[PDB]
């Protein structure tokens, strides 16, 4: 019980000498040795995030999405299609650990998906790392992200089983009760850095997913080393997301719900919460605000690229009080921000 | 520099996950109470008035595990209480008994209805009436099971397991309903209180309960990953059917009195309060809840039985701003969860 | 530089040991000087919202010490202390400021049978507190004289020297004060009360633990820190024999509690307190009966028969804020006025 | 990677000092250049609902010197500070941007007699503000230049062999910035305050507190960190001195207070980097001022110091927790009638 873990809100980056505006940034990543993204963002495999209208506009900003699997083998494989036909787009499937796996992986491999994730809630287990070695056993140059994580030796066994990609994130998530439930879980910004410091002797790239909640919360996921972020609530309450909508108080919601929540996995031991987040618009609005954010903090940093961003970047603690005069404090606010709120 | 140890409880830390061959369907919640009490399941309902009388604990032993009937009542009363246990079809039962001049009828009396544990708990356990207690009971009932507390420090698990004590329960303060520590000034964090004694438990081979402050099913994780052989709930059963007292309907929902025994009501200088508690109906719906959680947690660990949960649990740190990471957050929750009020 | 973390009653918990000692048994005598002896270690504040003649006798035949206040003229509080002398012989305290009128103020409450006098200022730690206790005792060497407040040992060492029979240890924990906020200045209470009572205690000379105490468990952390006895305004500006008359909001009764440097008490002003209402709470003996019993169950959890006894065997541990919520009641909805709690 | 806490106002208090000197005998004088003196260390801040004109005539009569905002014209901010220093020759000090037209800016407020400029932009550390920083000096050598805003001990060296005369710490502390919101990047207010007024101090130029203030305490905080001056925009901001008329909302007075990086100021493309909201209206500078003084004169006292230098010199500070900081504000108390200086 000696060691202390931190999350986004915890830390803060320390401005470096820049010789470069944000304007002249590159967020160029390498999601996979194979996969290319222009802007190191993805939304999250949900069923009331990413769906193929998602994950068109994803792929379109330079990102890319992760059809979910709570659909038919074939009604996914339909999913994917769609983005492939639609362009040249990237689109990624989800796939977990189950007797159907195979299945559901040669329909989204014929449709063409260009990254299946293997998510399930302990990406740490012999199921996964047995279902990776299965899946690349089948498909060797086929792209596979290993999750959820967050530890090291999970980076390891994983990199070693086969996967060429692994996802961070053991109860982050803003829909997620698993840290509650069970508790367990490993504080975001401390698991992704370690993570990604084993992933960079390994030559295997980690994705921080969950728990982000503003532009700042990615430079610093990726100034740990992530190679790319994952989201749910960032993005649930876009246009392109599915969704009920719902009305309160003057404003339109969007239902946003974990995978792990009753009415998601419909006796249940629930690991998610149901509930609803603000509308936000279209994709591209909430996406350019993001990137915009990036540019500027790798500008505080100096940073031309993500990689002098990850090798540059200091990090500090911040107090609750530091965290009150981070944010807005003190004022009464009147006009909305696309920022903030 | 006298204040140099900060102490911990369930929500200031978090569980690493290990690498697990085993799922939660898999894992054994058996424990031994003491060294003749084996229960299925490592919880216990408190011995308080609003908690557990002989409804409450036919049905907690029903469910795997004991309930201890309460001592504010008269001496033919709390043995008849227990017989309806003993007669309800050979289910585990225990019976309370405080330091009092009465003291050796009460035990007389419930070891004649059969009684299988007394808890001999006090405010402060780690003194000399418990301490003599515990010694006069062993010369009487030298087979008799006998928990002592509460206590919160190591040395106070010597000098009970030296004065014959068969278990020794652990929490000075940590109650939901419990003012000790605001009008006293005194308590150890749980989750440190639990580790420190667990550790002296466990080299002396005396087994320590975890008694108070428990709130989700991953917090009583966090008790038996620490060395608890159990845990004792006051609060998270006292809105159920079986415990005693009835529904008062308050404004469209049902609630239940719930207090402390040592509050003014309980005792008609208090060191608890009186309130009421959401209606949770019955028993099993919330045993089954707990139950799920503990095994999800196990399932992270990599933990086919308890005590390999506490070989190989790994703590971690986290600060407000974990803490707020790992409840749910930034969402409008519309739907109720069973695990998660 | 910074570095050191100093910490306040809620930081910390005291940790149970090993009792032969049950809370009636406990003894509550205390020093509050050398020459003075209370029977409980309460002390009630020298502010014009706590203490007047009614407080400082009730406060004497419940073991403890009323400190009359300053904000009146100097007939008047010789006579409110001839007020308190005369019922019965019970002790009395009186405040005295650094000014001009200082020394007439001190002569009339001496000729009016004060037991103790307070050089209490905001800050305690300067030339003109110093200099006035070495004025005092020059004059009235058997007098004894409290000096305050301060918050560092420095402190203590100083106005020993300058002929202090205690000290009165707190810079900013007052409820109704700001002096932290308009002036950047304090230090937490009960590392403040810890590191003045190591000095005094090597010098032999008392401390009070001056302010910021809400509930009893605090009472009991300050005195395992080695106070001598507690000071409180806000738990006592509740009560009956409180000065002022008692307003009632929305069929709730409340009395008027302010500092004495809010700008209500000293009428260009920059005022270091507040000005507000507090509920009130009865009449002060069974307000001090659940303080006793606090301080009593506190002691049995310690294993201490007496106040020494705890000082030397109490041992502090730090909680975060997750402790704080887990020590006070969570998770339920109160229904019923607890005596001693919120 | 990760091992060092930074610290900011609400975190830290000052332990009092033996003390000879009462509050009314301290000396509140500052070197914000080594040209220029204020009488007290305060500065209003180059925003467009902070400090025009008149904010600067009133702060300059009160001892210290505003910085007129550029969300203006060229021509209006030199006839805004020339307003200043027809005024009786106070002191004002007019904000300057990286532009095209930065020189040209420049050129009418020195025609203007304007005292100081301030080069201020979001991130001080960079080629950008290096470069105007020699410019600016080269063709107007004896002009002084503050440059920020900054937060760490190398933006403090290459911004001094720059050329500037005093810099200003302050990334994100605002009351109405999201900097580290949105770009996940700063330095607590009084750890960066710390740092570079130390390295200041080792070459010769003073450092400025800008942002984050709330109470005169912090200020006092601010100054035995070492700064020389104190700036601030929401502690003005609800002053009848600063620009907006004064608007009812619900029978309270109130005005307008928005960051400069936010969206109504910079008026899609645009990402900002502060809001915009109102505060209460709290009457006169004047008053303010006063209020402030007072609280620099008692921390002073309180810690013996009859000057700043000597305050820096001899100031310890202590961290409290969030339980310190809940006894260090008034607590238990329903406050009834408003304090001047607290709310
Ligand atoms: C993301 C997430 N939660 O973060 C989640 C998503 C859907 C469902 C669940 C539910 C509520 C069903 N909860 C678990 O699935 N809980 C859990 C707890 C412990 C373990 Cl060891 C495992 C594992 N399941 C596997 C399987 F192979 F089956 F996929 C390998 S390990 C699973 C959780
Ligand atoms: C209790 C308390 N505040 O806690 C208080 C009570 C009444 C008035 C004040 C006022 C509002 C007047 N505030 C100061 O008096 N502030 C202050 C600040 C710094 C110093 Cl150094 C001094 C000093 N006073 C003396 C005296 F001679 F008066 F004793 C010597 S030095 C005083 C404060
Ligand atoms: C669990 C608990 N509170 O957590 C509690 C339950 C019921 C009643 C009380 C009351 C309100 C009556 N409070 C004390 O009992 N307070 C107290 C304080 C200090 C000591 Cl040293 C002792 C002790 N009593 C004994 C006994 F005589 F019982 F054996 C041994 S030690 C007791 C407390
Ligand atoms: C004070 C402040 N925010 O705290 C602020 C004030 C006005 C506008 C902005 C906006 C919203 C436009 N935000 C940035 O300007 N953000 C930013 C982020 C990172 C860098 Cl590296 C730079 C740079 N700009 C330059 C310049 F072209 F001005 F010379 C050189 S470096 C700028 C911010
Ligand atoms: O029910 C759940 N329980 C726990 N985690 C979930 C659940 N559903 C989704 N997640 C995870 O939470 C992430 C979204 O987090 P968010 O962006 O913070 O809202 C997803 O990428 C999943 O990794
Ligand atoms: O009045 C009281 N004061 C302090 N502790 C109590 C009181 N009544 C019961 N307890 C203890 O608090 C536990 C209940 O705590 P809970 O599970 O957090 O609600 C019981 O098991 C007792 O160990
Ligand atoms: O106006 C004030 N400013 C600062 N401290 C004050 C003021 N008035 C009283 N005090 C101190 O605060 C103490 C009362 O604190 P309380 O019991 O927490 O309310 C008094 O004994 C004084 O030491
Ligand atoms: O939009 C903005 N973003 C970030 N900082 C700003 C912005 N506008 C003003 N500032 C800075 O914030 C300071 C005012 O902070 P305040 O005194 O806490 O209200 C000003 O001196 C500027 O340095
Ligand atoms: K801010
Ligand atoms: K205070």
């Amino acid at each position: 019980i000696l060691k202390t873990a931190y999350t986004f809100d915890d830390v803060l980056l320390v401005p470096n000498k820049s010789e470069v505006l944000p304007n002249e940034v590159s967020l160029k990543t390498q999601l996979t040795k194979k996969i290319q993204l222009n802007i190191p963002l993805m939304s999250a495999s949900m069923d009331t995030v990413t769906e193929s209208k998602m994950a068109i506009a994803m792929a379109r900003e330079g990102g890319i999405g992760i059809i979910h699997k709570n659909m038919t083998i074939e009604d996914q494989a339909r999913e994917v299609d769609r983005v492939k036909r639609s362009g040249g787009l990237l689109c990624g499937a989800s796939i977990g650990v189950t007797n159907d796996m195979m299945e559901r992986v040669d329909a989204v491999v014929k449709a063409k998906v260009d990254v299946i994730v293997l998510d399930t809630a302990h990406g740490h287990s012999k199921g996964v790392i047995e279902g990776v070695k299965r899946i690349k056993a089948k498909y060797p140059e086929l792209q596979v992200i290993a999750g959820n994580i967050a530890t090291p030796e999970a980076v390891r066994d994983l990199a070693e089983a086969g996967a060429d990609c692994v996802k961070v994130g053991i109860g982050p998530g803003s829909i997620c009760t698993t840290r509650i439930v069970a508790g367990v879980g490993v504080p975001q910004l401390t698991a992704v850095m370690d993570c990604a410091e084993e992933g960079k002797k390994l030559g295997i790239p980690v994705i921080a997913d969950g728990g982000l909640k503003y532009s700042g919360d990615i430079v610093k996921a990726l100034a740990a080393g992530a190679c790319a972020a994952m989201m749910g609530s960032i993005f649930a309450g876009c246009e392109e997301a599915p969704g009920a909508i719902e009305i309160y108080q003057g404003r339109s919601y969007k239902v946003y719900r974990g995978m792990g929540s009753l009415g998601a996995m419909a006796k249940f031991v629930p690991e998610g919460v149901e509930g609803r987040i603000a509308y936000k618009g279209h994709l591209a609005d909430t996406i350019y605000q993001l990137i915009g954010g990036i540019k500027s903090g790798m500008g505080y940093l100096g940073a031309p690229t993500l990689e002098n961003l990850y090798e540059n970047a200091n990090f500090v603690v911040q107090t609750s009080a530091g965290f009150r005069e981070s944010h807005p404090h003190d004022i009464n606010i009147t006009k909305e921000a696309p920022n903030y709120s």
